[PDB]
């Protein structure tokens, strides 16, 4: 028997892990509903229609009044704010997709299990006592008695895969980053009330500054980084794809060069599919869709003084992380005890 | 300096309108009262900070602990979101400017009624029977007996004063109209849940086709029009700015350098300080913050067939409107019986 | 079989190649590309594409002056005038014009006058010079035309369905406005140009702009003349673009009618060619369609009977590109 | 005195630079010549116009069919791409502004010396050994009798005052650099022909990275940091305003505050004028023109270690470095032996 998926929240990390899980191959999931303030009208037009993705291509038409149609396959469009009053215990629903980006905390997460959900993955850091996974980085130590957990953040994605290998073989002593974000659902269209008043300013024409938990959060999967990262991010006016600035004082002398193959070897090998060195002189908008978590543009790679390393990483924060929340809902299906 | 202003809900409009009455000479106005849910913190900044009309160049410093200074002016800030609630009768309140978006039929709007405050200006098209003005077009007829009136959308803004000329001087049978309009607060800034699917589209990405009421609506100022007119709009990647494409068939056969001449008189008497005509070969970016709710772009003028006219207005859908809002705000106030 | 040079490699240069490379069989052999910018800078601008995407081939440089599409191995030339083109001694038929300057007699000739015994401009063409927009009046092609223009994308989304209403309502007259992309001859940030208005930063504004494609109507459907006009209004997208037709028919009608009869077309004379929409899209949505007209249905209006307001989505340059890949097939068959 | 100048190149620096010096007042200078490949047609109307400065509040107004005149003031307007052929000998021509930025080496610049005027300034880096300034740094250093000189690039204009500060009160050790920066006239608009394949692709749709040769030239006006610094550049979808990520490692421990402290204390002494702290949350926008080249974003300070440094500032390339040519122009127009 395969496990359900109920997705909460059908937005862009919501229709993203859909359509990633579409283009799987022999998913050990089957997602069969979906939940979010709307109904049949949007959840139906905007998974075929997408203005950073494009057109899916498969078969999204509706399927009555609660549900949709893919290629097939019908999914339950439910529409409660409420958690608790989801029909997750009665659709025998395994694995919930947290995509809210409003459960993140454990109280909250865990109203999808008092609901029938036997199990939480939250898109996003998490609140309370929730363990923290980065495929490829260290969610071979997920356990099967662990009801809720975290898939972390699309900075930490894209930061911890290379901030593992450049600690392992050169010791990273400390050092600082700053990600260049592309703009999210958060900030505002035109200058308009915020909690933060930066992400209060029109995304579209400004360079907003705004923190990050990243670089403090590579130590819940990184333990030997703890105390030793730090950063902050500027948004742009780019709707998908961003990167990663980092710049550490690594304990052992070494050069760009160096730097750069370390990275490749772990690409073949132990980060095989997460990681990936490209040596073309690309740009933000080649990498939309792409698969890795963290894609170091080799030829940026700088080494000043010996011991001070910069490295610059690309990640498509939409598709790039889905993937991976894909990849940790797969985990947690095959851990499935 | 003589009526009790109030602004409800400082978003664009509100802001902008603040800034624009600021800047009058003698004005029949005094605001003393601005009620955001957002808190005083928030109004300080984004009043002070504007990604579209740039820094406000006063002394915007907090006064006191509920009230901000503008220079010198100590305008208290109030939070509410029940318009039942707010300290209108306390603070002696004689106008509001309803801009919050929410509160646009007599019971909505109303409220401030209730709460103390004696006219009631609702910054949007009204619902229902809501008298409606233009100013320039039938603002003349504004009865001290409506305690709530309207003044209709931005664009409705821009047809009304040349339609009132196309329709006087040679007689309009009927006409189409499509607005590209730059985005605005109601639209999404990535693809995300919204009533309108098209509204629900980036903002800054596409090209955005948005039914708009601003046709019919001229039928309420210029009563000749009723059923005449009808029209689209687009909504484009500029954060402001809008331009109107008006095509009416006229009854007089007429040629483009007399329709121009005939905007140009309009703009020299009945229409002045409203009206006017635009004859360098300028680009949306150069209306920011025309005082005039409707710019003719001469050398876009166009006949076909003797009797088919097409007319191309400039306008800056929120500090026109802003200085319109004040405008009929003053023939409120100076027909205060 | 049939030698073909793309000269300027530029948007549609470029999207040329790719839609052709799409098309299971073609008559064309592309076997040389001409532009002002080295080998390297050609297969890599071929191989990523902002608008388009990546490039899903094999697009490694084969030498130093010849690239290897997908197995296939094209040349590579580099020069800013025509009449030194080796066309002769590549035995090229038809060259693709798509630079932007030799859009005349006199310019789009050196091609022809150096090798080339056919060229195809990829835009309006100067005076008297043979125009066709497919599926309105490619048929009156006749191989007897040295040069030919495949017009504008405007005009090739425009006398698409003007036809359709004209042999259906009979146009009185009309007026049109486009809401289009902006395009390379527009400026980043305000520099100098000719055409003050193209000046202005691109990206910043909402840019009036004059255009033939009205009046180029007329040249593909003679019934038109001295009817249509209008202006066009660039906005800040960089693909994909609107047109906003209105015109005074004489046969009282109304808009389910008028888009009855679009639909017909579609499935009919203009099936590949023309599109009927019901869905509410947005720009976006239709890029790379293959349709050079698409109407958006629920937009369609009618005011007093007889004044028709349609509106029309069209990929500027992919769109565009695949009809000149199909000027190409007709010139190509028609063949003495 | 009153020194005649030359605009050569009347692109943004070259348009910027004559709105700056047009607000200055007691100027030693007297802007008398404009030459670009326009003519009075482009000339007029786009130093009036600015879709990022907006309408200059000036009269702007051809005068003959080869000049202009701003505010009465009338300025020639001359058209030849070869400096060689320029009337410079004839108008008395003092000094030049060379922003065509094709011009920017010896045997470039001399042209307009082997055309009549007396001296260069290269709007941008020079090539070779040409004497190199930065204002607040080293143009003191200035010496009458070196006729081409260059006022280096904007971003090092921004770098060079705060780094200048770091090193005098911490020491740096080494430092690694990442400029996110507006993008400029040199790119693409869609994807196009360009000897860089990043800048080929179009700006306003990516994140583009690219060289920069501001970590090296900072060695030039302040010798100490010759070979300790590195850096890259990002262009963002920004018309205008960048800012600078710079992360260096200090011989002195500190922490943040000690460091902002540093700054406010040179803004308020040796860079009064230059540098700026800026204590606010502001976005890219809110830094239009600003006349320093270098302003602190406080807030965002950072120190990993005790003494790994991050430091971020804000500056308007355009309006601000075309302040600091006007200075540049006056400190060289000051010691005209
Ligand atoms: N976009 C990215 O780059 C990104 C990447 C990684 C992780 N994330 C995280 O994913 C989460 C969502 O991000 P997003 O970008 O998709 O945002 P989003 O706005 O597109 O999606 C939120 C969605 O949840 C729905 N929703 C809100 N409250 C709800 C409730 N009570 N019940 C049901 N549905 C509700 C909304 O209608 C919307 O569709 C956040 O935790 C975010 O930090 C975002
Ligand atoms: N933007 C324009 O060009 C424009 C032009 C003309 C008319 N209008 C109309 O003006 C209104 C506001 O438009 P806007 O663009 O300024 O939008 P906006 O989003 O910037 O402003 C709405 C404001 O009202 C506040 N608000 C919402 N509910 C409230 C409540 N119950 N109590 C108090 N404040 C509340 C919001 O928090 C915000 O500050 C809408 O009716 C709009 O159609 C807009
Ligand atoms: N982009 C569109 O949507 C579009 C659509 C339809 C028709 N067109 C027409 O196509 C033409 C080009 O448009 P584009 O968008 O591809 O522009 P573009 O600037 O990207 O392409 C022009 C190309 O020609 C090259 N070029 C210029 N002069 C040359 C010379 N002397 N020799 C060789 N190469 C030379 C350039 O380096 C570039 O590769 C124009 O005539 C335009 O009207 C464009
Ligand atoms: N914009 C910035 O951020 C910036 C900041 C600092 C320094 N700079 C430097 O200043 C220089 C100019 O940059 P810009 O952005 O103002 O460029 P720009 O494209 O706006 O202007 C360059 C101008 O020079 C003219 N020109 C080119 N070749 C010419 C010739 N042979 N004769 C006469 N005029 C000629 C162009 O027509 C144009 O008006 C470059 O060297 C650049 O590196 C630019």
């Amino acid at each position: 028997a395969k496990l359900k998926v109920a997705i909460n929240g059908f937005g862009r990390i919501g229709r993203n892990f859909l359509r990633c899980w579409h283009g799987r191959k022999d998913s050990p999931l089957d997602i069969i509903a979906i939940n979010d303030t709307g109904g049949v009208k949007q959840a139906s037009h905007l998974l075929k229609y997408d203005s950073t993705l494009g057109i899916f291509d498969a078969d999204v038409k509706p399927s009555g009044e609660t549900a949709i149609s893919v290629d097939g396959k019908i999914i339950q469009v439910v529409s409660n704010r409420n958690p608790s009053l989801l029909p997750w215990k009665e659709l025998g629903i395994d694995i919930v997709i947290e995509g809210t980006g409003v459960f993140v905390d454990r109280e909250g997460a865990g109203k999808h299990i008092e609901a029938g959900a036997k199990k939480v993955i939250i898109t996003a850091p998490g609140k309370g006592d929730i363990p923290t996974y980065v495929v490829g980085v260290n969610a071979d130590a997920y356990s099967h008695d662990e009801p809720i957990i975290s898939n972390a953040s699309c900075t930490t994605n894209c930061l911890a895969p290379f901030v593992k290998v450049l600690d392992q073989k050169f010791g990273i002593i400390k050092g600082t980053m700053t990600t260049t974000h592309s703009y999210t659902g958060d900030q505002r269209l035109l200058d308009a009330s915020h909690r933060d008043l930066r992400r209060a300013r029109a995304a579209a024409l400004n360079i907003v500054p705004t923190s990050t938990g990243a670089a403090k959060a590579v130590a819940l999967v990184l333990p030997n980084l703890k105390g030793k990262l730090n950063g902050i991010a500027l948004r742009v006016p780019t709707p998908n794809v961003s990167v990663v600035d980092l710049v550490v004082q690594v304990s052992k002398k070494t050069f760009a060069e160096e730097v750069n193959a370390a990275f490749r070897d772990s690409a073949e090998k132990e980060l095989k599919g997460i990681l990936d060195v490209c040596d073309e002189p690309l740009v933000s908008v080649d990498f939309r869709c792409s698969d890795f978590s963290t894609t170091i543009d080799s030829s940026l790679t700088m080494v000043m003084g010996d011991d001070m390393v910069k490295v610059i990483a690309w990640y498509d924060n939409e598709w790039g992380y889905s993937q991976r929340v894909v990849d940790l809902a797969d985990i947690v299906a095959n851990n499935w005890k």
